[PDB]
């Protein structure tokens, strides 16, 4: 059996309302050897404010035992450290492994939007597009909006990494021909951390 | 034992005549102990004989790696056949198959679309000129940038990213002084798949 770490979501990271987790995942765990058991430790110092998640059973007769540990949204942001300790009769050793958010100077993403090519225009549906690019770290969130509602028939690239060391990646949304000739207008969301209130938007209309 | 890796030729090697796409079969941690391998080759399961298989080359940790490569036919592999690489050693419990082949699927066309700069991007000295390609499968492509005849190669191009139809797109940026796109300046987006026909579509962007 193997051990593999997890950072939080982007977004969880980013605002208060949402409960950012590192989770801890251990795999091939054989019915035989079915006893798990975990240890957390934040910047050196052991935590104990984690939990454990109900298992389940693989195809191939191997159980995936889990543990997330809830973590500050400026514990993760800072730098900090979080190492999950592994034990099990199966396994020789303590396996452990510590993951952190990337280093380096944040960068702020710029936010473009790009309105359908005319060569589209003869389609039912076009594509609006939202290149974000010049951002550090990669951790990002992206999302549409119309009127203040979601838009969510959007599709969006992994971040890139750019030749200056900072990263882009684009935002594909959608939409009905018809909803792009009438003037709607349409607003791609950015959340990072570098962002003032980690949060922008941009927004795209027919001129 | 030993482990097995299986490659395929690049996304180019089948599309054009004048390249040689071949697999690529790869066998790592072969020990000193019991050093033979014996390469067995299959297209569709039928026994092949053609491939070259180089002597073993130790590796700075004491292990062997040993490597066969099989030409194929541009056609075969666009025709979906299946390419089998089997590795015996005495020292394995039962020889180690991999089997590789295009993605299975009906391929589609994809669409290409070229997006200039957004004004707001107008005041930095460099600009971003976007190659949109969407709607293509399998995701096998080539991208790629050209003006006057020359390469452009301060470019990055996103994975593809799989859309919520099935097929997938991707985003290539280059990124050009913003004095070139403004003396109007011709950029021409090059691209390759298996659903263009002749392999190759070429679309411009200029002020
Ligand atoms: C002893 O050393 C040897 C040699 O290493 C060399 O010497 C030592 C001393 C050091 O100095 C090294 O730095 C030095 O390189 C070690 O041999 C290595 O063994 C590892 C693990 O066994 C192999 O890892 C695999 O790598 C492939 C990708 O490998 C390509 O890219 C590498 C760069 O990233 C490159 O180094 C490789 O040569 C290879 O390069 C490609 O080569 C082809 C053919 O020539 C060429 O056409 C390409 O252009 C070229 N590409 C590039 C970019 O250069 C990777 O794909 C493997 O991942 C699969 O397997 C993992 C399980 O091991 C799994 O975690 C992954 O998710 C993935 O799993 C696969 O997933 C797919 C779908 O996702 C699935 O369909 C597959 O079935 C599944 N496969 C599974 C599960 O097995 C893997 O990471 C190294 O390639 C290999 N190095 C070389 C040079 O061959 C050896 O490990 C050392 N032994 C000990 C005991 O230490
Ligand atoms: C039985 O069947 C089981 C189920 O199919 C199977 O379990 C699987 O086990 C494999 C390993 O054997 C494991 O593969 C690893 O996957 C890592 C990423 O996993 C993500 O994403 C995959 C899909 O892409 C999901 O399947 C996973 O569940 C997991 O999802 C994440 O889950 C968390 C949980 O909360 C979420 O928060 C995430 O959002 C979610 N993300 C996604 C995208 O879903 C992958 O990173 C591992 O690769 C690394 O280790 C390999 C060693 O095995 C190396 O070969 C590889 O190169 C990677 O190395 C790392 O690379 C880093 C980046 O370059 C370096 O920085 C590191 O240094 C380097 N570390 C190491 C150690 O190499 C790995 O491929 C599957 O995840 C797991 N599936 C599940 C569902 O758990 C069993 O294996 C089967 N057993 C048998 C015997 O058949």
């Amino acid at each position: 059996p193997s051990v593999f770490l997890f950072p939080p979501k982007p977004k969880d990271t980013l605002m208060d309302s949402r409960t950012p987790e590192v989770t801890c995942v251990v795999v091939d765990v054989s019915h035989e050897d079915p006893e798990v058991k975990f240890n957390w430790y934040v910047d050196g110092v052991e935590v104990h404010n984690a939990k454990t998640k109900p298992r389940e059973e693989q195809y191939n007769s191997t159980y995936r035992v889990v543990s997330v540990l809830t973590v500050l949204h400026q514990d993760w942001l800072n730098g900090k450290e979080y190492k999950c300790k592994v034990s099990n009769k199966a396994l020789p050793a303590p396996i452990e492994k510590t993951i952190s958010k990337a280093k380096g100077q944040p960068r702020e993403p710029q936010v473009y939007t790009l309105p359908p090519s005319r060569e589209e225009m003869t389609k039912n549906q076009v594509s609006l597009s939202c290149a974000v690019k010049g951002f550090y770290a990669s951790d990002i969130a992206v999302e549409w909006e119309s009127n203040g509602q979601p838009e969510n028939n959007y599709k969006t690239t992994p971040p890139v990494l750019d030749s200056d060391g900072s990263f882009f990646l684009v935002s594909k949304l959608t939409v009905d021909k018809s909803r792009w000739q009438q003037g709607n207008v349409f607003s791609c969301s950015v959340m990072h951390e570098a962002l003032h209130n980690h949060y922008t938007q941009k927004s795209l209309s027919l001129s």
